């Protein structure tokens, strides 16, 4: 059970310089602590500016990997969205944030001797939360920190909390007087041989909220030192006036076409348990979901536990509560 | 606080004679409760065979109304899918129960008196779940059933429980002994001028969750007399061989298309609190999300509680919680 | 140029189904297409009263399908990725009644079984014919049922046949409007079968290889067709200021994402042959079908060229059989 | 017939950016066309290193969009539906990085402000041009950069400009295929006013509206081009058994859905002039953009016919600007 902070982390009231106002420096990201997961063939790196601070978290998969991806929001920034890629790169900077994902494959690239064969396309997909009302100048991932990110990547590790993209990722956007400062997350599990890895940057506009029902990140009302449901604000305003989350679940299971793009469908729909409101106009939500081809599901569906018990709806749940557990990471 | 019942339902172990086997009348449903509401220019009318048990519910709204589609799920079973309704038709049977929605269309046809100009055409969108495997018969939702939901259409009712579309819904299907029966639900709100109804039936994969987070109906282990989340078998399942819900939420609050559509999204994926898991490949899940188009939103969406908080999001996350206390009373 | 055949003006007014004892009648209309398709029936019904009908494609196997809903006025139901058979009907939202039809008698067929992989499935969509006639009868449970039991093994009714009952094209003016009908086409390549099956309703007109327009926007003044565009620039000149559903039905083994871009490119190919096409006036929607009975080869040589055989090889196949099939319709 | 521009034979092995000190060259293609669209600004710009190229459409107060990605094979970035800019670019997915140079360098004329309502928004989308030529170099940060300072308002450049600096077309064989090129053509029409840009790179060939094929796929042994069709359907029966980026832009206002709708149409209307079209292994993408000046009359009528004013008739008007387009393209 993860020891979510009650502590308030309030993002504070909303131009200031651009990148080259500075002399950035990638800063290879540590977070508040390391994950450690056993999964090869999949690397994370996480790099940021002190100077936004902003950041940008790359999921390297150098043999490249299927995906789908399932781009559910109203604001979605997002680049490539290929159904095939070598590596997912998430990052602050909103639309401008997407320039990071440029540098990945820039450097991707130079690693293959600038070989340019249709087979040889280094293929990188990117999406980017809008992080500038939590702070005060208007530096964003740029190419130079997507390549830093790519050069941090180390097998079996992940930064928690302020780090990468979730640098100045924040929750709770009713008002920003109660917005408070998320993180990235991640959080993961081997069942047998399979292996499934959840990574998150939540800047909903909604709130963080645990497996009990209780808001634990974003809407703190500075007034109550308490965190109330958006829903309750929502209708409060009503009464008196009338009259961004993206993320990545990687998996290790075979899944066709058809099946991986429903389990993304699934697992990004789960989120709306731990997020809330989740999927509006306003969010540019993004899920890539992503199988290395490793292992097949049984033909058969059956088991002691029921005839439908194995397959790829089953490893849908399962990875929704990783998902879950990496949203209360970020939180934490 | 809706007060489930939690004595079991359990569906049974899954031909039988099909509709011409009988002579079919159709029975106007009223369910174990009726809902009263307040919302004029929409009615709600629900009938069903009881040689199925069988049935369908149909949304009257002969002014037309403004509607998105939400084909969420990978099962879908759908007829029109229109972006402007007259009504909308929701029934068992499968795929052979889209059958009434032709029933609804031939009977409005009849009203205009057979007239057949374009701004005349009556435009109705059908839904069904897959109700069989709760029932020894073959008997569907035909045209004469969904002619007689339409003219059992009242304003201002809805039958909670078994009846019409949820005769034979049946939820968490691990395995089917462990299914039970649902319902059809309801739940209704007005604040200030702005109505909210919510119409579910839920069939779903998974299993009806309730606000605290217990399971309330669906998989249900007669051997414990207790109902498990369906991640507990999913991950026992897969540690020993490795190695649908049909809804409606309508409002008069006018929304453009865009928002309208991106709304339709947020409550149904907000339904994954409720329904768990949700959206998956085995599920047909679809939503319709219909305004009436009666009363503006403010054109800023400031208040006493926040800059942000009076606008279509905001609106998606009330609605939303009238939809769980639907998916509540379905359950109940 | 071929001889007008004007729909003449909308007469709104009529007599729906219940005014009539509604006789399906098996179509033939003015010529029979012969071919070898095996595993593939097609059936056509209509009722005179109307005049409107239906034309169902059955695949007693079942096949994979892909479906591309282009238009801004679809009518569709099911729009399923494994159908036992395809309904294209006349008579608008109200023709979609046609496929229940079919699904009914289905079920019946299978002895009533309901197991979750013994489902019969059947997409339909329409096209609004009442603007070509003068009553309100739509094809109704009974006549999709009909067109079912009317199906054969390699025959096609050409022309004013099934859903071509009262197919029109060209719709700048009603005035100007024609008859089409329905159509097909079959091509077969060594093993490799292409079944082309099509009801023009379009807004826009039909035009052939060489660019002419060949039926719709006649003008009966000028004993001339007109491209759409010519009437519209002029319109816009002047004051500012002051659908067609289809089946492309295969026996090559394509997985769901590869028929999936073969039903948009044969789609979109068709605006070679209708023009405009893809409106927002149209409800335009293909169906993608294969028996999955043969394989491409692993790599895609040949003495032709070295990306020769594929699946957008076959997309550019198929499109000139169903451009073949618009002016069967049209002709 | 035009004079053949065959690519020749893919030569890979080549220096990537790194090896040069890369030197932007404003793009002015074989000719300048001219044209009067206030608030919408065009800027090309190439590196001959390559040779590869971006092209940026500026518009400077921000315009509605709707996008039309139609391949297998798209390679996008933003699909944004409000835009101050677009961004077509050569050197396949490492081109997008053009597009972030245009966002980088709007930020800056905006002082670097970033209110919800003031980001700089650009949509890019790419073709790959790598095997038209024998190096690595693509479009890079300071390409789309100096392509958005090179731009003015009411000019092109026409042919090898821009993103169209080594775009080919006629795929089925590379010893076929032929250099294209970028093009663009404007029609008023009272205070109507409609823009094509295009950059065509297709795995088909471009076809004139008599039908010929007039650039791709052409065969040096006869001095012939063909139809990839007559390829395709020949390498069948020997075997079985044995992208285009665009943007139409216009000041009539449309809603989202007709946008949308409109841009859907246009592209469609493309396979008559590109064979085959919207094809797997194409990336096609379209963006329709409105600067939502001028308004549609209420109701459609006019002497040319009673539904002759709307979207879709500017469907169709525009669907012939960008025809023009393509052929200028090809040119
Ligand atoms: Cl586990
Ligand atoms: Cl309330
Ligand atoms: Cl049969
Ligand atoms: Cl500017």
């Amino acid at each position: 059970g993860i020891a979510v902070d009650p502590a308030p982390r309030l993002a504070g009231p909303p131009g200031g310089p651009g990148n080259d106002a500075f002399d950035l420096a990638p800063v290879r990201s540590t977070g508040r602590e390391m994950l450690r997961f056993d999964f090869p063939g999949v690397s994370i790196g996480a790099a940021h500016y002190e100077e936004g601070p902003t950041g940008a978290t790359v999921i390297h998969i150098p043999a490249g990997a299927r995906t789908a991806v399932d781009a559910r929001g109203g604001a979605v920034g997002l680049s490539g969205g290929y159904d095939f890629n070598h590596a997912i790169c998430l990052a602050g900077g909103a639309g401008y944030g997407l320039e990071a994902g440029a540098g990945v494959s820039g450097a991707l690239l130079e690693r293959l001797e600038h070989r340019t064969g249709f087979a040889e396309l280094q293929l990188v997909s990117s999406a980017v939360i809008y992080d500038f009302s939590a702070r005060s100048t208007a530096v964003y991932p740029d190419k130079a920190l997507g390549r830093a990110a790519l050069e941090f990547a180390v097998p079996g590790e992940f930064p928690q909390g302020r780090a990468g993209a979730g640098m100045s990722a924040s929750a709770g956007k009713v008002d920003w007087d109660r917005t408070e400062i998320t993180g990235q997350g991640a959080a993961f599990r081997r069942l047998g041989d399979v292996r499934i890895l959840a990574v998150v940057v939540p800047n909903p506009v909604g709130v963080i909220v645990d497996r009990a029902g209780t808001v634990v990140r974003g809407n703190y009302d500075a007034q109550t030192g308490v965190r109330r449901h958006p829903v309750f604000d929502y209708q409060e305003a009503f009464a008196e006036q009338v009259p961004t989350t993206i993320s990545a679940i990687v998996t290790n299971v075979r899944m066709s076409p058809v099946e991986l793009n429903q389990f993304a469908k699934q697992v990004h729909s789960s989120m709306h348990r731990g997020i809330q409101p989740f999927h509006t106009d306003m969010d540019g939500d993004t899920l890539f979901a992503v199988t290395t081809d490793e292992i097949d599901l049984p033909t058969t569906p059956g088991s002691s536990r029921g005839r439908l018990s194995v397959n790829a709806t089953a490893l849908g749940a399962i990875a929704s509560e990783v998902m879950w557990d990496a949203v209360l990471e970020a939180g934490k």
